[PDB]
């Protein structure tokens, strides 16, 4: 079996992408943020603190004939940006683009942090990293991808994010019409539970490619590209007037400047990120200072190939017994 769903940016800056997911019987449609950097499928629900809900569609397990309380199981998660959520756990039928999984753990949020309440477009997260990162206790739960794997034509899912436009998440097949050339595959380390891989280098604009190993994770749930201080400083040194601002929280540049492209290495292949993808607009309404899409990973401890990098390529997440990441130009 296969699945295919459209993913849409929540705003004009591509801060996050939302994908409709059907939960329960009869279906309750919620717009979830597909996150390859986490492993919990959690949703806003009828059990979430009423003051912490600001416009989201909520899951109501009491209206689902297939929902069941997973007695005694709880979950608690905290993300890299500081945001967090917690609550109890249900099992229910979950379908993504026609691909159905019965008995999926659906984590019902009782408490959500300010960041989630503020984002009215996002009803929850669908974790797509390895099930070892799942926060359900005492019994750990599997991700939707891990539960659908036996039923899939191929144990893969593909990410094809659009730049200020809709994209696609496919499960169980590789659309050979969605990319150009060939797909370059590279090894994945599952030691930390992420889709962790090694980039073979980088180039800034029309400059010479620098061959160096950058260990990082393919993360659909992170907006920006977070790379070592050395690489990020080499990039922003090519932008007139760009500087790292402590009050803003990273590199800012004059909105009138043109941004060079950024190239990253996948084996012997190169993925080119256009300069336009690195522009995140004014730091505040009316400001002439713009926020950069390439930031240092120094304070985080891990390099992140977020949506900025991922949207420049057709990305294959191969969840076979020996996992690999495939990259192709599009």
């Amino acid at each position: 079996s296969t699945g295919s769903a459209t993913t849409t940016p929540i705003d004009s800056l591509d801060d996050a992408y939302i994908t409709p997911v059907q939960i329960g019987t009869p279906a309750q449609t919620l717009n979830l943020d597909f996150d390859t950097g986490s492993s919990d499928l959690w949703v806003f629900s009828s059990e979430t603190t009423a003051s912490e809900v600001d416009g989201q569609t909520i899951y109501t397990p009491s209206k689902s004939t297939t929902a069941k309380l997973l007695s005694g199981a709880t979950w608690s998660i905290s993300y890299g940006d500081g945001s967090s959520s917690s609550g109890d756990v249900y099992t229910d039928t979950v379908s993504v683009g026609g691909l159905t999984v019965t008995g999926q753990a659906v984590e019902s949020a009782k408490k959500v942090s300010s960041s989630f309440t503020e984002d009215s477009t996002i009803d929850g997260l669908l974790g797509l990293a390895f099930s070892t990162l799942n926060t359900v206790s005492p019994t750990q739960q599997k991700t939707f991808f891990d539960n659908a794997k036996a039923s899939l034509d191929s144990p893969v899912f593909t990410a094809d994010l659009g730049y200020h436009a809709p994209g696609t998440y496919n499960f169980g097949f590789i659309d050979t019409t969605a990319y150009t050339g060939s797909i370059t595959y590279t090894a994945v380390s599952t030691k930390q539970g992420f889709w962790e891989w090694t980039s073979t280098g980088y180039a800034v604009g029309s400059g010479t490619f620098k061959s160096t190993s950058i260990d990082g994770i393919a993360d659909t749930g992170t907006t920006l590209l977070y790379l070592p201080a050395t690489v990020v400083s080499a990039y922003w040194a090519q932008v007139s007037g760009a500087k790292s601002s402590s009050s803003v929280g990273g590199y800012v540049f004059p909105c009138s400047a043109t941004l060079p492209s950024f190239t990253f290495g996948v084996g012997s292949a190169r993925i080119v990120i256009p300069g336009d993808y690195i522009d995140f607009g004014p730091i505040s309404t009316g400001s002439s200072s713009c926020f950069g899409g390439i930031q240092s990973s120094a304070g985080i401890g891990i390099n992140i190939f977020g949506d900025v990098a991922l949207k420049a390529a057709f990305v294959v997440f191969n969840g076979a017994t020996t996992p690999t990441l495939g990259f192709a130009s599009k």
